[PDB]
């Protein structure tokens, strides 16, 4: 499924993203816009043996079970096809799991390459939330 921006900004917002650890709603947003252009069967294989699945890209070494990922973890306990789900309900759990460890929202790519120190704020424009 393809997400519309502001569709994907409503889900986030239900499930509690807005502010959660410090990053407006809008970095989550971003997120998913530059790490999957909001599709949630986006799938990168790495070189290192993971694989980065669904919306929000989220890797398999430490995050999720693919079943061959070497050094896993599955720190969020589930099954990786769960990160490829047209509903977003796996991805932003797992993300709350992330976003808590360690070095933030650090963990996405894509948001400390194009969204980070950006006006964030623009990728909730026109969304009535």
């Amino acid at each position: 499924k393809v997400f519309g921006r502001c569709e994907l900004a409503a889900a986030m917002k239900r499930h509690g993203l807005d502010n959660y650890r410090g990053y407006s709603l809008g970095n989550w947003v971003c997120a998913a816009k530059f790490e999957s252009n909001f599709n949630t069967q986006a799938t990168n294989r790495n070189t290192d043996g993971s694989t980065d699945y669904g919306i929000l890209q989220i890797n398999s070494r430490w995050w999720c079970n693919d079943g061959r990922t070497p050094g896993s973890r599955n720190l969020c306990n589930i099954p990786c096809s769960a990160l490829l789900s047209s509903d977003i309900t796996a991805s932003v759990n797992c993300a709350k799991k992330i976003v808590s460890d360690g070095n933030g929202m650090n963990a996405w790519v894509a948001w400390r390459n194009r969204c980070k120190g950006t006006d964030v704020q623009a990728w909730i424009r026109g969304c009535r939330l």
